[PDB]
């Protein structure tokens, strides 16, 4: 899995992702199971299998450009304008052809969640636990033939900080009927544009889409997660975006150690879902 | 909640069920989340909320007769003969008007899981942990006016060991689309018949349904669970019935301590769910 890439429909080893063992946590008053293991719940094994399939798909030489992110919105299907409404009542992977999710929560919950995360970062108990970056960028997209190169300019210093071809490799919709928002898990590739310099061919022609991004990012290094809260202006339609990002280097690293020590990858994935749940449930609790 | 009962649509205090805390388990290489807790998944929460609401709806003096169990089958809906197939791919609470499950699995899978569990009970590591109970009983159902009384005779000594009215209070269906069988959770009451003795009124008249039950019981006391493996002759259609049950006493006891210490209840339901998932995943790995 570390030196080769194999399309999902052709993959055959699924090295086993171990369940947590009844560890050293207060000799429990009750055994967790008759095997004394905690089985992963389905949805977590689903994520653990999808991420693994999808990284394995991609060429090794491309995996450092990976971005695994979770974003909130509402799932909408091909026929109706409203939130889907399958006959289920706890969060699941959602798989209907042409179901889609546009990253976008209500402004007031958006302001309310940002206050809450600030608040948590500002607790004296967590003064060394988050790192906050504020950042305001204009993202201009140039079509070439055709492929789209995303140029990111920041506003506070006209510097041209990021020039990529962003590719969406895969996505999983998690229909979350107990919550006011569903989530989209996206596996993207941020491909670095080569020598074709940002300034010399593009800072003279007309982008086909420009997006201003006002963001605060909370990075929680001990859970390898970064929360991004962003107002984006679609040059002008506005969206409120809430995204959790898992750290690519530690994800890469744990994915290369799957066969020898499955626990690292299985805990990273659990941790990412754990965070996205806090989020999701806090959004719903402000909705009431 | 311990001295009163309120109908599910009228309830208002849902006492918080605490999320596991990152306890003394191997100073983890990764934080569980940015709050240092593990949020319960949505399925486990759901079952948490439904078992609580449903207990609470029952009168205190009836609570000790509660039977809370899981069973294995396929969920069929009102329109068609096959397994439902809503657009979802991980296990979730399913809620469709008139979808039902009949407890029944394939008999070789049955024979293969019951060799699986007896093998685990016979492992040297678990020599003190299971208790096995074989029983053969014939269950006869007398209608009175109208109510259904269930009289159980065992076959190896014609004694009339159990006379009761079984009432189904509630149920929840867990649509399991990664597994070969889905699962029903049933919260029933086993009301013992008053002085109207079994012998003197009914051991003379015509039962409306009679069921022979060949059963093995594996009782795993430290995870407070009992597995029942039962062949049943429907006097004669045969069905193979795999049911797991949480211990009533321990359940009532954690229920009564929910406001003071949530952990006891949270732990028991998780344990229940973990043993379930163990059997359901064992079944599925035998169908392949
Ligand atoms: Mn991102
Ligand atoms: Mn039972």
């Amino acid at each position: 899995h570390m030196y080769r890439n194999v399309p999902i429909w052709a993959q055959k080893w699924k090295p086993t992702i171990k369940a947590l063992q009844s560890i050293n946590v207060k000799d429990l008053k009750i055994d967790p199971s008759f095997l004394n293991i905690i089985p992963d719940d389905d949805l977590t094994k689903s994520v653990q299998d999808w991420v693994y399939a999808t990284i394995y798909s991609i060429a090794p030489e491309l995996r450092s450009f990976i971005e695994l992110e979770m974003k909130f919105g509402v799932i909408i299907d091909a026929k109706g304008p409203d939130r889907v409404n399958p006959p289920v009542s706890s969060q699941c992977v959602f798989t209907e052809l042409d179901a889609h999710l546009t990253p976008n929560i209500d402004a007031s919950l958006f302001k309310e969640l940002s206050k809450y995360i600030r608040g948590i970062s500002e607790v004296t108990e967590n003064t060394g636990k988050f790192s906050i970056i504020e950042s305001q960028t204009r993202d201009s997209v140039y079509r070439v033939g055709p492929r789209f190169l995303r140029m990111s300019t920041d506003i506070k210093t006209g510097r041209v900080g990021q020039f990529i071809e962003k590719r969406h490799v895969a996505q999983l919709l998690l229909y979350s009927p107990k919550d006011s928002y569903d989530v989209k898990i996206s596996l993207n590739l941020e491909l670095p544009v080569p020598d074709n310099d940002p300034p010399e061919k593009y800072k003279s022609q007309s982008p086909i889409s420009e997006r201003t991004k006002d963001r605060v990012s909370y990075i929680h290094n001990d859970s390898c997660t970064r929360i991004d809260i962003t107002k984006v202006e679609n040059h002008s339609e506005t969206t409120h975006e809430v995204e959790l990002e898992i750290n690519t280097p530690a994800l890469l690293n744990a994915f290369d150690n799957i066969t020898n020590d499955s626990k690292e990858y299985a805990s990273l994935i659990r941790t990412f879902l754990n965070n996205g749940t806090i989020i999701r449930r806090k959004l719903s609790s402000l909705s009431y």
